[PDB]
């Protein structure tokens, strides 16, 4: 217990005080307790607590359970990444003006999904799990293996005694919400983003994009999840550079495991010996994966431009190092 008593007892500072509406937000200076308070504030200011009759103590317990079920020693995919993903979601809904485009249930699902989307991440990739004969890969037939696991864990915590923040929902609202959560968490598989984004970009290019179409709505929610998942790439250079080091640390750690467990030379991305490739890889990733997404999101809501602006600024910085 102990953290629950401290967390539950605390007066939760305002969103303005906590700076969580800012796209350029940094978690680095905050304690674990402070990030927990921020998370309560996100639920509160998105009209989720009273709307769905969440008990304060239960919400606090759930937040702590989510935090606890990240592996703190995994360099990047730990609680702070999940927290930052949820913070970007909050900022996008608020400053980015996405909130009024979505239903209450969608907002509820997205915030829960953001916080839960990498739960119990082992610090290695889907490909690694497949290649090391993971029981998870077998269970999920090699498809979005990690993300199926994150969803499993999400459900487990939601059903845990004392943590049931969705216990107040009606049977139909509960069904709807769980389905959105599943899709949102699965969407964070970059493989699924690459597979599905073409449709999204095409719809926008052809002036066919329609949020009132159920399929296009869920496509948009998947893209929004990815935008938040990759949010560190949009941050002020010092914040982005620090987080980029964590990403590389984790990838190189996998490479070490690959050499030992698979007797293979890792790809550049996973090869510490070839760490000189980082700036060029960062530029390539921003071009291939990031820019089009933040451009598209800004098309949907102009107020999301700061994410695009930040991404472009980071591209310039990396390219200066690379060339
Ligand atoms: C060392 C990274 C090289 C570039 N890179 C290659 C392939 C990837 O799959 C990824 C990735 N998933 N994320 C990032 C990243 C995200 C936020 C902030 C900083 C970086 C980078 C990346
Ligand atoms: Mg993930
Ligand atoms: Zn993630």
């Amino acid at each position: 217990t102990r953290e629950l008593q401290s967390l539950a007892a605390a007066v939760v500072p305002s969103a303005q005080t906590l700076k969580i509406t800012d796209f350029s937000f940094s978690d680095f200076e905050l304690s674990d307790l402070e990030t927990a308070l921020c998370t309560i504030r996100m639920f509160t200011d998105l009209n989720l607590v009273q709307n769905f009759q969440m008990k304060h103590e239960v919400l606090c317990r759930w937040i702590l359970s989510v935090k606890k079920n990240y592996r703190k020693n995994v360099a990047y995919h730990n609680w702070r990444h999940a927290f930052n993903t949820a913070q970007c979601m909050f900022a996008a809904l608020k400053a980015g003006k996405i909130q009024n485009k979505l239903t209450d249930l969608e907002i509820l699902a997205l915030l829960i999904a953001a916080l839960s989307h990498d739960l119990d991440h082992p610090g290695v990739s889907n490909q690694f799990l497949i290649n090391t004969n993971s029981e998870l890969a077998l269970m999920y037939n090699d498809e979005s293996v990690l993300e199926h696991h994150h969803f499993d864990q999400c459900l487990m915590i939601l059903n845990s005694p004392g943590n049931q923040i969705l216990s107040g929902l009606s049977i139909e609202e509960y069904k709807t919400t769980l389905k959105i959560i599943k899709q949102a968490i699965l969407a964070t598989d970059l493989a699924l983003y690459i597979k599905r984004r073409g449709e999204f970009f095409e719809l926008i290019r052809k002036n066919q994009f329609n949020l009132e179409d159920p399929h296009e709505k869920e496509l948009f929610l998947a893209m929004l999840m990815t935008a938040c998942d990759l949010s560190a790439i949009t941050k002020p250079w010092p914040i982005q550079q620090r987080i980029a080091e964590l990403v590389a640390t984790e990838f190189f750690d996998q490479g070490d495991r690959e050499r030992k467990e698979l007797n293979i030379e890792p790809t550049d991305l996973m090869n510490r010996e070839k760490k000189n490739k980082i700036p060029s890889m960062q530029v390539g990733f921003i071009d291939a994966i990031c820019l089009q997404l933040y451009e598209a999101l800004t098309h949907v809501s102009e107020d999301c431009f700061p994410l695009l602006d930040g991404c472009r600024k980071n591209r310039q910085k990396w390219q200066a190092l690379a060339e």
